[PDB]
């Protein structure tokens, strides 16, 4: 009955060289990690090693290609670290990102080889750069290699290829390339809650509607759960959980659950704009604990507010440590979350008796 939590400061040394004030700031983690300290969480916790993830290991979800390429940045001058970058959809590169990278991924294989050995029960990756806008082939949104992917792919290679991995993606960016990785896939359950805007919202492609459940034997095993209209919060995160997340998972019956725990929908965040509270987010975390015998493993993905995601990703921390969840969903929902929820329900009723 014991947590992991992963944490090391080279993965601050990923930096913009000319634009200092990026929101994917070094001292995201480092703030987290020092408020884990502050309220005497990170004591109660069993500290896990960070590594680096090995080029083969990387292999399970990206090309050969798109590997050699974010490993040739580590030794070009600035014009050349400009110009890859700038061949990607929202990314900037110093010489220690593909270190960072590696260190991220290798981090989060531990932690879940500590979860899947019993040596913890569950576990927390405080980890930069994030990784779930990362494509097979190509880097996007601040984001490398697939470090949710990977981990889910690497627990698979430790156990059984059929391990049963859901990820939930809480971020409110909607995590393309998780999605796309295992859009085919009924082994893992991709589910993801993220504001859309029918469009208009990062990374502005309709792959991230309702209606996209998974192809083939993965059909359903995809589940979207767009938002539209502006800002949601507590009462829609809950009623989401409440309405979707929770009975699908439940049905899955998943052997391992991974969160890409963004917190950029949280209260104060200047990119997601939403209200999601720390309590919100303890809440949402104490779920997902009634999953998988308990086995899970929170992965920082993004988040810009350095105070917001500090406390956020503390409480839930604090939920998976035992501790008593805060008292909280204070509200009837906005009336455009409500067609939000229903349509997924119409959307994977076909596919989840749950639902119906
Ligand atoms: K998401
Ligand atoms: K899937
Ligand atoms: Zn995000």
């Amino acid at each position: 009955p014991i947590t992991g939590l992963v944490y090391d400061q080279r993965m601050m040394l990923h930096h913009n060289m000319w634009d200092s004030h990026h929101p994917e700031l070094p001292q995201r983690i480092s703030r987290i990690f020092s408020r884990h300290e502050e309220l005497r969480l990170l004591s109660r916790c069993h500290r896990i090693p960070a590594r680096l993830a090995t080029e083969e290991e990387l292999a399970l979800c990206h090309s050969s290609k798109h590997i050699s390429i974010i490993k040739s940045s580590e030794h070009m001058k600035p014009r050349d670290l400009n110009r890859l970058g700038d061949e990607y959809n929202s990314i900037f590169i110093s010489n220690e990102s593909y270190t960072c990278a590696l260190l991220a991924a290798g981090s989060c294989f531990n932690s879940a080889q500590a979860i899947l050995t019993g040596q913890v029960r569950n576990a927390v990756a405080i980890v930069r750069p994030p990784g779930h806008h990362a494509e097979k082939d190509t880097a996007c949104g601040f984001c490398f290699f697939n470090t949710a992917a990977l981990t889910a792919r690497y627990a698979q290679s430790i156990t059984r290829e059929s391990l049963r991995v859901l990820i939930v993606d809480w971020d409110v960016h909607h995590g393309n390339g998780t999605q796309h990785i295992f859009e085919e896939d009924d082994s893992v359950l991709y589910i993801s809650l993220h504001r859309y805007e029918d469009g208009a919202f990062f990374p502005n492609s309709e792959d991230a509607n309702y209606d996209k459940v998974g192809l083939g034997k993965g059909r359903g095993y995809n589940v979207n759960i767009p938002w539209n209209g502006g800002k949601m919060g507590d009462p829609e995160y809950m009623a989401a959980f409440h309405h979707l997340v929770m009975p699908i998972a439940r049905e899955f019956a998943p052997e391992l659950v991974l969160v890409s725990a963004g917190f950029d929908a949280a209260r104060g965040d200047p990119l997601g704009g939403f209200q999601v509270t720390p309590e919100g987010y303890a809440h949402l975390t104490h779920q997902l604990m009634s999953l998988a015998a308990g086995r899970v493993l929170i992965i920082l993905e993004g988040g810009y507010n350095l105070t917001s995601i500090s406390e956020s990703m503390s409480m839930c921390t604090s939920m998976l440590l035992g501790d008593s969840p805060p008292s909280l969903h204070l509200t009837p929902l906005k009336t455009s979350a409500t067609v939000s929820i229903n349509n997924v329900l119409r959307a994977h009723a076909p596919f989840w008796s749950s639902l119906r």
